[PDB]
């Protein structure tokens, strides 16, 4: 209905720029500095590979053997079918060929049944070949006795008569720090235990380790390698080196029962290891994805990173070790590694591999018959991306990492699942910093960096989201991006064949971060005309904001870019964004202009550096502290560069330079304490009491929070509850006739104000009074419970003087506006909480006896006083919207905004005049009337209760209240003579037909809107002073017939009408 004009859905000062409790981020503190833990720089290379083979062919050792079948296949060869010498050549050749596929660019040394001193001349050469690079010493002891409790590997002599004992101590003395061993012998623990007892315990805080000496061992002290023909005599070496071949042959024998699927088809699998679009390769690819996923979920970050990320061979060997773990288990063997790693066999994940291998093996029958390449890709990758989706959708928390992360990695460059894997990765990166740290920890960075080279425009928007979330965590990625030419990708994106300005803002953020304190990246972006691209778009708020922030970071303390900005006319395109309605845009634009800086002379830059500082000085008086903090910093820069002039200009103060000094002293006296401390610091640059002394801008830092963060019904329910109450009590106010005044109060509340309460206010929806002292001390008191809820000081400046108290956003979470007699406005959040008040915004209206009124409907603050003009502030924008000429030539003494009709103002004047202003009209002055005829100031005025533009208005100090409606006539509706002179307060209810008036005698009178006296209250001195002349506070409750009252004394009394 029409009564919704009492009920404006118009919230103000609730954005993240004025933010609240567990963040003082809103322009004052710098951005939070980081501490990541994915920063491995050492990528190691296993350079030399020695292959020791102790297997005297046919001459079996005297340990156990004795089985008549007896396995002796080694590197997929039968040594009995090639005599002693040429079998041992081919086994030596094949084993290197098998190892060579994991690390193709290394050196491979082979020795056969060696002497002690022959192994000596391997190990020393392998250090001399690879000093800091790692060496791989592979041992095979199938034709020698098993290792001893002492730690004694067995080798041969020259004539092949004796088994010579070679201790572990002597090996380790020839192979130091970067080394890795593989022991494919029987009792392998007898070696690992021997190595552990070489070097002393201590060094690190782990189980039992100190060196960088890594070990892989086939089985325990008490365990023997299998003699069964279904296994080779080489199961560990085949597991580590030929995992797919070994895994499939094991799958036939030890699950499907083999006799269906010909096992020589496994030797003849179509394709190669590298082709993911072939069977052999996809099968290989899946096993890497599977086994790497087992390693990531099971191991801690530090160990996983070491074994599976640092060295590619050490990764491959440890991946393929997890097969041995499982396969050797079926052959009465428990393998071990020196970096132990916990149980990996029968993890939920080998299930997925077993599935994958079986489906592959069923297909193998057909592909060998004819190379039809009718090769179905396994659903493995599609399936587990859908499994990753189930984690993101249902259970979208920090409830133990998603498990598919490593498989989301493996997919990233395959065309068939590329796009959705990145989309799901972005979806994952979104939920927090913790997620980005896991992503980067696994190994996402280089792939995500590689994808910046794709011409594929389908992938290009999602990559920006990914890089936005990464860079918003780790700034240091600056360096990597520039080194690999990734900075170009985002500049091309801003020029955009595509669209969507929310995507372009993200690309400007990334570019700002690439450049941020990074001269090689500043230089890189400059050569790619980033100034041209950015300025191009300066001819939506977030995008504009980040175009300015991007430009600013590029100029910032960089002469070459500033020179380009000047002669690209940077100022002339940025300047109009100083008038945009969003403070965030205005603040960022100031920053940009600010970072361009640093007798009679004219050189290009002077005209630029003057035009800049002039346009900046226009913004000195901007309504938001976000902007003014940034104007201070631009002034601090300018001041540093023009100290010598401003010192001489400031002396005469105590054209442009005298204007700059005024702004500094204005900024030091600013309402917001943060902007004030800045203004002080700008004065000390001039010497009125050094890049540490230059104050740091905060807009970039604060703005970055949006991108390091995810990209209601209780609020709307509370809204309804207060609105119900409002509409119901407006009706009661309107229609229930008001009786006499109950002279007995419901508080004699002692405020303890030593001089007396100057003004007060009542909360509409709860039983609270806010009262203000003459020196702007603010006290909040619960009249229902009788208890001090809170106490402020509204500012600590020495010159005090309260003028006005209003609530803002009554209908949901009130903020206390506090106006001072010098026109400064401060708006406080959580004023009624025990000590938990925060200044939401402070600004200086009027640029005195200042007078103020708020208008929720329009979002306007009307300010005026002893000035020719009425200032008009839009608090949604935080901008001076218009300076309306009052047109009288004496001051404004009273001010009332119509709560019903937006842009409708009533002002009373020092000579008893009265003026209606429609502030939205071109001609603001609607009418001007004298009514009441004593030339004395209008002490108070207000629009009448109701929806018409009639007016209670004009209590003159002379003591006569004058009703009038300016639609029909100028002369007064109704006159009431409340006081023989000395009228000191007037109070008019918002809805109910009742008014109150105060006298500078002692005295309060209450009147119905028709003009009956409903009551008198008389207020008495306590000792003999007789100073009850400041009946200044006199205010009605918004929705109840309840009057708060108090004078120059101490107390605040609250009266009712029975």
């Amino acid at each position: 209905a029409t009564s919704m004009a009492y009920l404006p859905q118009t919230i103000v000062l609730c954005e993240l720029r004025h933010d609240a409790s567990e963040a003082s981020a809103p322009l004052g503190t710098s951005e939070i500095v980081l501490v990541p833990k994915w920063r491995l720089k050492e990528r190691m290379k296993t350079g030399c590979v020695a292959l020791v083979l102790c297997l005297n062919i046919t001459v079996d050792p005297p340990d156990v053997i004795k089985i008549s079948p007896c396995a002796r296949i080694e590197a997929w060869i039968d040594p009995f079918s090639m005599a002693p010498p040429k079998a041992l050549e081919t086994i030596g050749k094949n084993l290197s060929t098998q190892y060579e596929r994991w690390q193709p660019r290394a050196r491979y040394k082979v020795q056969l049944d060696p002497t002690v001193d022959e192994v000596r001349k391997l190990c020393l050469t392998c250090r001399k070949y690879a000093k800091t690079e790692r060496v791989l010493f592979h041992y095979n002891g199938h034709g020698v006795p098993k290792p001893t409790a002492n730690g004694e590997i067995w080798v041969f002599n020259k004539s092949y008569t004796q088994y010579i004992p070679l201790p572990i101590s002597e090996l380790d003395s020839w192979l130091k720090t970067p080394s890795i061993y593989v022991f494919d012998c029987s009792a392998a623990r007898m070696i690992l235990n021997a190595f552990a007892e070489l070097h002393d315990w201590g060094s690190s805080g782990s189980s039992g380790s100190s060196r960088d000496c890594i070990l892989l061992a086939a089985c325990d002290v008490h365990e023997t390698l299998p003699q069964s023909v279904e296994f080779p005599a080489d199961v560990f070496t085949s597991c580590l080196t030929t995992p797919i071949k070994m895994a499939l042959k094991w799958f036939c024998r030890r699950s499907l029962l083999k006799e269906i699927i010909d096992e020589s088809l496994i030797d003849r699998i179509p394709g190669r290891q590298n082709d993911r679009k072939t069977l052999l390769g996809e099968l290989n690819w899946i096993f890497t994805a599977v086994t790497d996923t087992i390693a990531w979920n099971v191991l801690p970050h530090e160990l996983f990173q070491r074994l599976f990320r640092q060295d590619l061979l050490v990764a491959s060997l440890f991946r393929n070790f997890l097969l041995a773990e499982r396969i050797m288990r079926s052959a009465n063997c428990n393998p071990i590694s020196h970096p132990m790693l916990p149980p990996t066999h029968q993890h939920h994940m080998w299930d997925a591999w077993d599935m994958a291998a079986e489906i592959c093996l069923s297909q193998l029958p057909q592909l060998v018959l004819d190379p039809s390449t009718e090769f179905q890709p396994s659903p493995f990758f599609t399936e587990q991306l859908t499994a990753f989706e189930v984690w993101l959708d249902h259970g979208s928390e920090h409830k133990k990492p998603p498990e598919q992360l490593p498989i989301v990695l493996q997919v990233l460059l395959s065309q068939c699942h590329r796009f959705r894997a990145l989309v799901l990765l972005g979806r994952f990166l979104d939920m927090g910093s913790w997620a980005v740290d896991l992503a980067l920890s696994v190994g996402i960075f280089p792939y995500v960096l590689k994808l910046l080279q794709t011409t594929t425009n389908e992938l290009r928007q999602i990559l920006v989201f990914i890089w936005t979330k990464i860079l918003a965590l780790d700034k240091s990625c600056q360096i990597d991006l520039v080194k690999d030419g990734g900075h170009t990708y985002f500049i091309r994106f801003l020029d955009s064949s595509g669209a969507f300005p929310e995507q372009r803002a993200m690309a400007a953020f990334v570019l700002a971060v690439i450049v941020d304190g990074h001269r090689r990246g500043q230089e890189a972006c400059l050569e790619a005309n980033l100034i041209g691209v950015c300025l191009g778009h300066l001819e939506e708020p977030l995008f504009l904001q980040w175009l300015c922030l991007c430009l600013g970071k590029l100029w910032e303390d960089f002469m070459e870019a500033q020179i380009m900005g000047r002669e690209a006319n940077a100022f002339e395109k940025l300047a109009p964004l100083l008038s945009e309605p969003q403070p965030e845009v205005r603040a960022a634009a100031v920053f940009a202009l600010g970072t361009l800086l640093d007798e009679f002379d004219d050189d290009e830059k002077i005209r630029a550096e003057d035009a800049i500082i002039k346009s900046l000085l226009d913004v000195v008086s901007d309504g938001s502290p976000l902007v003014r903090a940034e104007v201070a910093v631009a002034l601090a820069r300018f001041a540093f560069g023009h100290k010598q002039h401003l010192k001489l200009a400031a002396a005469s103060y105590w054209a442009v330079y005298s204007q700059c000094v005024r702004a500094m002293f204005a900024l030091a006296k600013d309402p917001s304490p943060r902007i004030a401390s800045l203004g002080r610091r700008v004065l000390s640059i001039i010497g009125i009491e050094e890049r540490s002394l230059l104050p740091l801008s905060t807009i970039y830092g604060w703005s970055c929070g949006h991108f390091s963060k995810p990209l209601s019904q209780e609020i709307a329910a509370k809204r309804e509850e207060k609105e119900k109450f409002a509409l119901e009590h407006i009706a009661k106010c309107q229609h229930s006739s008001i009786s006499k005044l109950n002279n007995n109060p419901i508080a004699n509340w002692d405020t303890r104000f030593e001089t007396g309460t100057k003004t007060a206010l009542l909360h509409p929806f709860s039983p609270i009074v806010v009262a203000a002292d003459e020196n702007e001390r603010i006290r909040v008191w619960n009249y229902e419970e009788a208890t001090l809820l809170n106490g402020f000081d509204n500012h600590d400046f020495p010159d005090k003087g309260i003028s006005k108290l209003c609530l803002i956003n009554e209908l949901d979470d009130s903020l206390l506006l506090v106006a001072s007699c010098d026109g400064s406005v401060r708006i406080w959040k959580n004023y009624a909480t025990k000590g938990k008040q925060k200044l939401v915004t402070g600004f200086s209206s009027i640029q005195l006896n200042a007078v103020v009124d708020w208008q929720q409907q329009s979002g306007y603050l009307y300010a005026s006083g002893e000035t020719s003009t009425v200032t008009l502030w839009d608090l949604e924008k935080e901008q001076l919207v218009r300076s309306v000429p009052s047109e009288s030539e004496c001051g404004v003494t009273a001010l009332s905004a119509s709560q019903v009709h937006g842009g409708q103002l009533a002002a009373g004047f020092a000579d008893g005049s009265l003026r209606l202003y429609d502030v939205r009209s071109p001609e603001p002055l609607v009418c001007a009337t004298r009514p009441h005829q004593k030339v004395e100031r209008v002490v108070g005025l207000s629009f009448q209760p109701g929806l018409d533009p009639a007016k209670v208005v004009s209590a003159s100090q002379a003591g006569d209240i004058q009703f009038l409606d300016l639609r029909t006539t100028r002369d007064t509706y109704l006159t009431i003579d409340a006081h023989r002179g000395s009228l000191t307060a007037l109070a008019v209810h918002r809805h109910a037909p009742i008014i109150a008036s105060g006298s500078a005698k002692q005295l309060i009178k209450v009147f119905s809107l028709q003009g009956e006296q409903l009551g008198i209250i008389r207020y008495y001195p306590s000792f003999m002073a007789q100073k009850i002349g400041s009946v200044s506070c006199l205010t009605f409750h918004p929705y109840q017939v309840l009057l708060a009252a108090g004078a120059a004394d101490s107390f605040v009394s609250i009266y009712t009408h029975d």
